[PDB]
């Protein structure tokens, strides 16, 4: 009755006839070799060579590039016209960076005049408060997904396997089973980390950091990108202050301090983590956490004889084509890739379904193919513009890729 | 030493005893299934079946109906009155869904005059800020608790085994040890999920979503409940202006843009996840997570040496009758069920008692019994209004349950 | 090749030499307990005495202390003065714990003035608003690391060890394996915890905890430390009232509600967690947690021949000096030690330098050492202000320690 799968990664085994086992934990920063002439096949006359590599575990994260946190200073300035309307003049700080204008107009009632100006109900005060001494403080991305692995090599004899490992998942060699349980992550999807310097000197972990109301003085308020500024929001209010005979004044009753000013007063109460040879390129960031004290179990279990019995063996054969996609790059909600998955040599076929590019896969469908044409969907998280994603099983990927949407990532106001 | 204890899940073996190990990871959302005869029992005339089923993983939440997330116009209209209070006349933005009223009462200094109205310090001009063009946008759910669990079925010659076992624990049967580790939990409690659609399209991850105070434009900000509507509060500054003759005008300075817009432009911000087959009855949404890269390790030893030792093999007896209850359902904070656990049978007994009702558990204490009578303090989070909870060890429960408070979750102001 | 490393904790073992494996799964709060006479060394006139005991979990946590969370009531006040500017005069407000004015200087032409006072553009009327009622309503801890252990004894003939094993780590006696799997944090670090009574009687988790922006009505709003008061700041507007022949009198357009009569109307919406026996000294905070559901795998393996190899063997010596730190004590960000490691013995030799001081370690880094003198970096979070934080490995540290800076943890404005 069980049809064919190859979703279960590991084996059947008969522990009386394994020739090794070795069980332990490991850092995630650490490598692991093991060498060894096994004395067996018990012919005596020759032994077995056996080598067993395993490489630091390498993170792979999928990023929003959010551009430079900037640091600024908070001005105001005031302009009066005896007559006209607030938009028949310019003002100084249009020239700013960032810059908000409240305009009280037609209304100097005798309340608010300068004694030049002998005018009721005419004229314009325009109040406007902008930024000024803007300094880049650091680089800030926000995480869509995180990927865990370390590259693993096994030598039984003269034949070599090297393949790269998932956490949690097992690599099944003619004899050898190597299993990984138990990375846990730091970082989580949607964490935004900020590098007040190189990526080499550490990153901080904000889980506040504004995306639909950026307000000056939130964590993330003044962004410069690469499509300009992205300025905060002034949530405070507006006064008109007046005098006999004396020109208006603007006064702002809000916030000043901006955001990064505002997290250094408490640096110390937010986590960091630590980079070892960070690799940056585009939306993609690789790099080896130097913690110590992060630790994922090991299994090898070294076994020859005939009951070891890989559990994803089958014959069937799978073919491929990208039929449809919606969604975006570079999204934390994703794209959505639409195959048709053609099963041969099998009635049905249990399987794993993954949406890739050039660089890597970004999410997996477990499927139930029937013999002949089925249609599977496959979310995938992560890519970038010129990325074509195909539908792939195993290293076998469709011959067209088809592109998906730009992500919304913009504010509104 | 040692006294009796049913807490570990597992048995002492003889690996060279063992006639078949198990050990692979597998997708959250594949089953997997195993059948062999097995050519011992070193009898070759009769051989033994052996069958084992694993069904996918079933996540079980304890949510938190909070109803439909609106979208919403905002508006702002002036009301003058020439004489009276502003109690004294009705206003039109009160028919509204969501209002908020500012009165400047008795203050009319001819500055704030119209031409009909010559009064000085009395009257009042009423402004008022209505939502409207309200349309239901999604429906949202905070997570209580989460739970993990594949059903599991064994055979071993004519003998059957179903249980559902949850994530990181094991079932021992007579001859057939399986366990599973390394389920992780993408989705947290206190998660609000939306569902912009219907379940089966997905939902989305808001880590920011207004809990005490809910202002307009924030995540969340107006809901629609079966207890009519919450609306949110106004934060900016009102402002009277005033000209001569004509009618003062009421101006306002804060957010126009509601919470669902702001969210919509950086839609792919946020984080998704997926659902096969969700089931939303009440208070509990279950669902299998369609990712195939969510992996755990299962483990299946089946030895039949007479070394094959169920670690929690016990001749203990409990009786277990419900004392008291305090807190509430549906709470992420929770209920303390008090339990009165006699024992029988042992000296001492160390085991878990839990606080079910009908549907399922929802907490569980590990305690150590003495001979005759205890109290055990059990939390439980979930349930709902109807719930009946219930001491309960293994399947055998108590007689009579008790109901739970209602839970405190209202806006202030 | 493969140099000398002690950084893997397991074993190579063969199988069928195994004497007893134990496999299965634990409530966190759950000891347990094993006593079994081995019938073996196939000796039958005398038996191996075998003792396992392992202890509950126990939770350590490095935090910040907070302080005290208050509730409060909010009042305004006013007062004019005739003449003269608003610093020239006291105001009853000064007087309270926290408190904040908005002077409105030389304005009251007319329209804003007393009948006693016949002035045009002098005097001042200063508002002010203030908090009273102050109570204590918990204590609140931001968590900086979370440590899970277990303590484990072993007892193999007239030989023991005992030994705190951390989760996802493994203990290596001469012929005893003991490995723990699978626990996994529901707190994490950067939580606020709130305890609204005695630690006995729980904490609640709070996402949202004010630290760049307390704003009065904000969750932990108004905080009450050692060094005196935390005010929240106030973001309403102000405006003065005004009629004729009438003193003025301030309004304030702004939340009025404390955070703790916020939190306390939606109480149900947040995640509690229960503690057993904690202990709370200085920055430490350390529990069992009573939640029977959290589980971990335990794997023990009895095996006594020679075959038996623990992977960390090494011939390796290590000498360690302290030479220099940055950072600071009690942070998350936290302090990097700078140590001088010099190897003997080896030509080189994979292993871990840790920061430890008196109380415990609080970060370690994994390092290829190379024969002769070595730079090695350890990150560590946590510790206080008498910490002498010194370079280890193993159980050898440096004679002498370093003591880091201060954090800074303070509020702007
Ligand atoms: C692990 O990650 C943490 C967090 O990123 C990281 O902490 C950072 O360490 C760097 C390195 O020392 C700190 O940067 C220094 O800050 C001091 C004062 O704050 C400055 O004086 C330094 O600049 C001077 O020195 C340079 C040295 O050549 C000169 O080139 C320069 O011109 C200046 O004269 C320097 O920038 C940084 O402050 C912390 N970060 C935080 C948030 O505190 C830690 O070092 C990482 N550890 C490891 C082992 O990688
Ligand atoms: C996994 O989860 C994600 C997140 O929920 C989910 O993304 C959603 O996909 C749906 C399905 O296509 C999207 O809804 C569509 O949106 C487009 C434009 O945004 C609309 O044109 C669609 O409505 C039209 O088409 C319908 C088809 O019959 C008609 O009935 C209707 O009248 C309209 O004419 C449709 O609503 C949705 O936008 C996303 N969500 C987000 C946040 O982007 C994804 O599909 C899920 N994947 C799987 C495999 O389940
Ligand atoms: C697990 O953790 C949760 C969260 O901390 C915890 O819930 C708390 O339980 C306590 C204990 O009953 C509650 O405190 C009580 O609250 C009621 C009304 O809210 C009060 O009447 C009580 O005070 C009276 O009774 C005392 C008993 O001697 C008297 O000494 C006192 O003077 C008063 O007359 C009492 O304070 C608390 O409300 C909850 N917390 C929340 C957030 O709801 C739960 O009990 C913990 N469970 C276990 C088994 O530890």
């Amino acid at each position: 009755e069980p049809g064919w799968s190859d979703t279960a990664h590991g084996v059947g085994e008969v522990p009386l006839k394994t020739d090794l086992e070795l069980d332990f934990s490991l850092p995630s920063s650490s490598s692991y070799s093991y060498r060894r002439k096994l004395t067996n096949p018990a012919n005596k006359e020759e032994s077995i060579p056996f080598h067993f590599q395993m490489d630091k575990q390498v993170i792979h994260a999928e990023v929003q590039v959010l551009g430079h946190w900037m640091d600024a200073t908070f001005n105001i300035k005031t302009a009066f016209h005896c007559y006209g309307a607030c938009q028949k003049y310019s003002y100084p700080w249009q020239t700013a960076k960032c810059f908000f204008e409240k305009d009280y107009q037609y209304e100097n009632g005798w309340g608010c005049n300068p004694g030049d100006c002998p005018g009721v109900g005419t004229g314009c005060t325009a109040c406007g408060i902008y930024l000024d001494k803007l300094k880049s403080v650091g680089k800030a991305y926000k995480i869509i997904s995180l990927k865990y692995s370390r590259k693993v090599c096994i030598q039984l004899g003269t034949e070599q396997t090297c393949k790269h490992i998932d956490a949690n998942d097992c690599l099944v060699t003619p004899s050898v089973k190597v299993c990984m349980v138990g990375t846990v992550s730091k970082l989580q999807p949607a964490d935004t980390i900020l590098f007040l310097g190189p990526l080499e000197q550490g990153g901080i972990i904000l889980k506040q950091w504004c995306t639909t109301s950026c307000t000056f003085g939130d964590p993330g308020d003044i962004m410069s990108t690469t499509a300009g500024m992205r300025c905060p929001e002034h949530t405070g209010s507006f006064r008109k202050i007046c005098a006999f005979a004396t020109t208006p004044v603007c006064e702002y009753q809000g916030n000043t301090i901006s955001g990064y000013k505002r997290m250094m007063a408490t640096k110390d109460s937010f986590q960091s983590f630590n980079l070892t040879d960070p690799h940056l390129t585009t939306n993609k960031l690789e790099w080896i956490d130097p913690d110590g004290n992060t630790r994922d179990h090991v299994n090898l279990v070294l076994n020859r004889d005939v009951s070891f019995q890989d559990l994803s063996d089958n014959p069937c054969k799978v073919d491929l084509h990208t039929q449809s996609i919606e969604g975006a790059w570079g999204s934390g909600v994703g794209f959505t890739l639409t195959c048709t998955v053609s099963l041969t040599e099998c009635p049905s076929f249990m399987t794993s379904i993954k949406a890739c590019d050039m660089a890597m896969c970004y999410g997996s469908t477990v499927t139930n193919l029937a013999r002949g044409s089925n249609t599977v969907k496959v979310v995938g998280k992560g890519g970038h513009s010129g990325s074509a994603f195909k539908c792939c099983h195993d290293t076998d990927c469709s011959t067209e890729g088809l592109a998906a949407s730009a992500p919304h990532l913009e504010r509104v106001t």
